[PDB]
């Protein structure tokens, strides 16, 4: 009975499915975009709209003759909200006092309003870089992340609270038979979950002839999962009971990239599918004689692009590529926001310059 799944056969296939399933319901910080050179660009507009003339301040749609300026339409959010700012109390003279311009005369603040120019034109690519990235990543979110993985492990869009419920974590629940049931990539695909897939990999299914323990012998099975996994809720909780993996924290990419590519390892292709767990003959039935596994239908080498569409691994390839770029686009923010500051206490120097 070697070739008939036997205790612990599953094992190792259940490790890898263990890692995945700690996706579930995961509370993780996602690559911060340092935003801070956006405020040191926002006192350099403050601080030239300060030393600007009546007629430009009376100013604060740009008005009749620039509306179609391009320049105009691009900065009017800008310069509005650098007008805003400054009419908060004491806000005005604070941005004076830092460019050592306070009580300055006439000629030194138009002076220094024109030594601000190539300053200003050096950090607009840089800030509107910077606002670039945030837009771009602004939905790499803890709660954004937790949803698309518990949506891959319980097949449930929700940020905390994912469980395992068979209406969920099976495609319109479960199939006629297990066989079915344990069905992922062709057009009746079940198995699109990671919960469903333990389901199928390690389920005791009722009626004797079972593998119990196939994903390793310090589960209790207290139950079973009925027949056809008509109750697989209780012995999922019996699997599950004996996982305890953590991912890394902060997650990343190359974690997620790392645990999908173990999996793609595993597969292994007969007779036209692909199995993952152990399949000995007619289908993955639950039954010893026959497999505890996942029948990935008509998949083979050159069709693996497939199993990247089923639900799970699609919610986790998304994670995945959402985090790899993120984490580039938050190294790139800190140097961003670094040289920002950077222009911002050149421009309180100018004044010094100047005077002298
Ligand atoms: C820091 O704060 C200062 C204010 O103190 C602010 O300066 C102002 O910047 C804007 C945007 O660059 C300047 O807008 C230009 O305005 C002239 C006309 O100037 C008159 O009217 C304005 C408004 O009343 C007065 O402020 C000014 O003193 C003058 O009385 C326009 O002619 C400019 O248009 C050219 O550039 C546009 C950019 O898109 C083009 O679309 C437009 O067609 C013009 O270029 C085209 O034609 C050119 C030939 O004329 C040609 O050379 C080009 O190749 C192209 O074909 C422009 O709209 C405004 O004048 C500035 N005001 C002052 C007092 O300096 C800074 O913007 C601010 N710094 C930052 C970083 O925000
Ligand atoms: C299923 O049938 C196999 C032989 O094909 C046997 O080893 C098992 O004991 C039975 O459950």
């Amino acid at each position: 009975a070697a070739d008939d799944v036997n205790p612990d056969d599953n094992k190792e296939d259940f490790a890898v499915l263990c890692a995945l399933a700690a996706l579930a319901n995961l509370q993780t910080t996602v690559p911060s975009i340092d935003t801070s050179g956006l405020a040191a660009y926002d006192n350099l507009q403050q601080l030239n709209l300060s030393l600007s003339s009546k007629e430009w301040k009376s100013l604060f749609q740009p008005p009749e003759g620039f509306q179609s300026d391009p320049t105009w339409r691009k900065q009017w959010p800008i310069w509005v909200t650098a007008a805003a700012a400054l009419k908060a109390e004491n806000k005005e003279a604070a941005v004076l006092a830092r460019a050592g311009l306070t009580n300055a005369p006439e000629e030194l603040r138009n002076r220094a309003r024109l030594a601000l120019i190539p300053l200003l034109a050096q950090a607009e690519q840089i800030r509107d870089r910077l606002s670039e990235i945030q837009k771009q990543n602004e939905d790499t979110t803890p709660t954004a992340i937790a949803k698309a993985l518990n949506k891959a492990v319980y097949g449930q869009d929700k940020e905390t609270g994912a469980v395992y419920n068979s209406a969920d974590c099976f495609s319109g629940n479960v199939a006629d038979s297990t066989q079915n049931s344990c069905k992922a990539g062709n057009q009746a695909s079940k198995a699109t979950t990671v919960a469903a897939t333990i389901v199928c990999v390690c389920h005791k299914k009722n009626g004797g002839n079972d593998a119990a323990n196939a994903c390793g012998r310090l589960i209790n099975h207290q139950s079973d999962a009925g027949a056809n996994l008509a109750t697989a809720s209780s012995d999922f909780g019996d699997i599950i009971a004996t996982c305890a993996a953590r991912p890394p924290k902060p997650l990343t990419a190359a974690y997620l990239d790392s645990a999908l590519a173990a999996v793609s390892a595993r597969i292994r292709f007969k007779n036209g599918n692909g199995y993952l767990g152990k399949f000995k003959a007619t289908g993955c039935t639950g039954a010893a004689s026959e497999g505890l596994c996942v029948e990935y239908t008509a998949l083979t080498a050159a069709t693996m692009q497939n199993f990247y569409k089923i639900p799970w691994v699609k919610e986790i390839s998304n994670v995945a590529e959402a985090l790899k770029r993120t984490e580039k686009d938050a190294a790139e923010s800190t140097l961003l926001s670094t040289w920002l500051k950077a222009s911002e206490n050149q421009g309180n120097s100018v004044a010094q310059k100047l005077i002298k």
